[PDB]
Parts: C-alpha cells; sequence; structure tokens
C-alpha cells in the first residue's frame, strides 16, 4: 500500500503546515501537524476543555463507530517551544492520503495549552519520530508510519514542503518527479529517539563550504533553523545590521536587506537554502526590525534541521530495520 496527501502552510510566513488526516467512521477530517520531531498523535476533541479550543475542528469519538476507549491509558507531553497537551487515549481508524490503519492510537486532549489553543489551524499533531518516544502510558502507543510499515510497498515516508506553497507528504514510495538530480543518503541514530544525523558543513552564500561535523535531528514539526552559535554568527555576520536581540529571543536584522543563502552538507552533497526562506517577516506588525530563520540552539541541547532547511529538500525517512535519511534538491 501507499498514502500521498497534500500539506499546507498554516499562514504566509510557513510557521507550520497541516495535512488532511481521516479518522473515524463515519470519517472525521482533522487536520494535523506531521511532526517527525515528535511520536504521539494527539487531537483537539469533544473531551478538550471547552475554554481551551477557539476555533479547531474535534474529534468526538462517541460518534465513531470504531472507536474504542483504550482503559487506563493516558498521555502526557511537552514541547521544545514550551507547549504542552495531555489526557486519554481512543483507539480508531486513521487514514492519510488513501493509507489506512486500523487500531491506531488516538491520543484525545482533554487539556492544551495556550499556544494550541491560540492557533485556530492546527487540530492536533501526528507524530512521526520513533515510538520510543511516545507518551502513552503504562502501555506505550506506535506511531501511524510504525503501525502502517508491514503494509507499505517500501517502509519509507518522505516529506516535501513548499516555500510559501503546498507541498506533500507520501508513505511507502518515493515518487522520483519530485527531485532533481540524485538522493544522497545518510545515516541516522535512533539513540534518542529523533531522525538524527551528521552533516558535513555549511557554507554563507557564496562562501567556501566549512567541512565540520553538525549532529542534528530532521523535524518537520520545528519552523526555524537551530545551529551551533558559530555557524549562526557567521551567518548573520554577513547581513548588515543584523544583531542577536534577548529582548526579541533571537537574531533579527533590517526587513530592507537581502539575505544571503545558506548552505547544508549531507554527505558530498549540498543542500541550498534560498535567502528568502531564512526571512520571518517584521518582529511585530508594522516593525522595521525582521526576524530570522537561522538561530542558535545553544540552551535547546540538540540542533534542529526544521522546516527552513527541510523545505529547501525533497527528504526521505528510511524506516528500515537500520533507518536512514536521504537529501535530495528539488
Ligand atoms: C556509502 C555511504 C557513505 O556515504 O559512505 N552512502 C553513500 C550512503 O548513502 O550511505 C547510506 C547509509 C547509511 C547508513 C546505513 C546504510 C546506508
Ligand atoms: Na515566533
Amino acid at each position: 500500500s501507499t498514502g500521498s496527501a497534500t500539506t499546507t502552510p498554516i499562514d504566509s510566513l510557513d510557521d507550520a503546515y497541516i495535512t488532511p488526516v481521516q479518522i473515524g467512521t463515519p470519517a472525521q477530517t482533522l487536520n494535523l501537524d506531521f511532526d517527525t520531531g515528535s511520536s504521539d498523535l494527539w487531537v483537539f476533541s469533544s473531551e478538550t476543555t471547552a475554554s481551551e479550543v477557539d476555533g479547531q475542528t474535534i474529534y468526538t469519538p462517541s460518534k465513531s463507530t470504531t472507536a474504542k476507549l483504550l482503559s487506563g491509558a493516558t498521555w502526557s507531553i511537552s514541547y521544545g517551544d514550551g507547549s504542552s497537551s495531555s489526557g486519554d487515549v481512543y483507539t480508531d481508524t486513521v487514514s492519510v492520503g488513501g493509507l489506512t490503519v486500523t487500531g491506531q492510537a488516538v491520543e484525545s486532549a482533554k487539556k492544551v495549552s495556550s499556544s494550541f489553543t491560540e492557533d485556530s489551524t492546527i487540530d492536533g499533531l501526528l507524530g512521526l519520530a520513533f515510538s520510543t518516544l511516545n507518551t502513552v502510558s503504562p502501555t506505550q502507543q506506535k506511531t501511524f508510519f510504525d503501525n502502517a510499515k508491514a503494509s507499505l510497498d517500501s517502509p519509507v515516508f518522505t516529506a516535501d514542503l513548499g516555500y510559501h506553497a503546498p507541498g506533500t507528504y507520501n508513505f511507502g514510495f518515493i515518487d522520483t518527479t519530485a527531485y532533481t538530480g540524485s538522493i544522497t543518503y545518510t545515516a541516522v541514530s535512533t539513540k534518542q529517539g529523533f531522525w538524527e544525523w551528521t552533516s558535513t558543513g555549511y557554507a554563507v552564500g557564496s562562501g567556501t563550504f566549512k567541512s565540520t561535523s553538525i549532529d542534528g535531528i530532521a523535524d518537520t514539526g520545528t519552523t526555524l533553523l537551530y545551529l551551533p552559535a558559530t555557524v549562526v554568527s557567521a551567518y548573520w555576520a554577513q547581513v548588515s545590521g543584523a544583531k542577536s536581540s534577548s529582548s526579541v529571543g533571537g537574531y533579527v536584522f533590517p526587513c530592507s536587506a537581502t539575505l544571503p543563502s545558506f548552505t547544508f552538507g549531507v554527505g558530498s552533497a549540498r543542500i541550498v537554502i534560498p535567502g528568502d526562506y531564512i526571512d520571518f517577516g517584521p518582529i511585530s506588525t508594522g516593525s522595521s526590525s525582521c526576524f530570522g530563520g537561522i538561530q542558535s540552539s545553544a540552551g535547546i541541547g540538540i540542533n534542529i534541521f526544521g522546516d527552513v532547511a527541510l523545505k529547501a529538500a525533497f527528504v526521505v525517512f528510511n524506516g528500515a530495520t537500520t533507518p536512514t535519511l536521504g537529501f535530495a534538491s528539488k
């Protein structure tokens, strides 16, 4: 089997991407944030505290003929940005882009933090990291990908995120029309439960490539590119008037600037992030200070190849017995 679903930016900045997901019988379609940096599939629901719901579509298990309470199971998750959610668990039928899993754990939120409530466009998360990170207790649950894997034509999924445009998540096949040149594959460590890999270095604009190992995660659920302070300083030093602000919490720069590209290494290959991808617009409405898309990973404890980096590539998440990542230009 295979599946193929379109993923759409939630706003004009590509702050996140949403993908429609069918849950239950008859189908209830929710727009979920596919997150390769976490391992829970959780939704706004009929159980979510009413004051914490503001415009999201909810899953109502009592209206699904295939929903079953997973008796005694609870979940609670905290993300890198400080946001959180928790609740109880149902099993139900879940379909993505025509690929169906029966018996998927659907984590129903009883509580969500303010950042979720305030984002009316995201109805929940679908985690695509390794199932070792799933938070369900006392019986840990599998991700949608892990439950689908054995049925897929090939044990893979691909992320093809758009810049200010829709893109695609495919399951079970690699669309050879969706990228240019060849795919370069690189080793993955599952020791922390992430799609963790080592980039071979970077370049700023038309500058020389610096060969250096950068260990980080491929995380579709993180907006920006978080790299070591040395690398980030070298990037922003090429933009006149750019500076790290604490008041803002990151590098800002003149909205009048033209940003340089940023290149990262995948083995001997190179992925180029155009400068425009690094512009996250005014810090506040009407400001002439703009927020940068490359930021320091200092204090976060890991480097994160978030959407800024991933959207410049066709990315293959290879869940074979020894997982790997692949990257192609597009
Ligand atoms: C041969 C290798 C390399 O860069 O040395 N290469 C081109 C390559 O794609 O390696 C992919 C891979 C990594 C880990 C386990 C299996 C496969
Ligand atoms: Na922000």
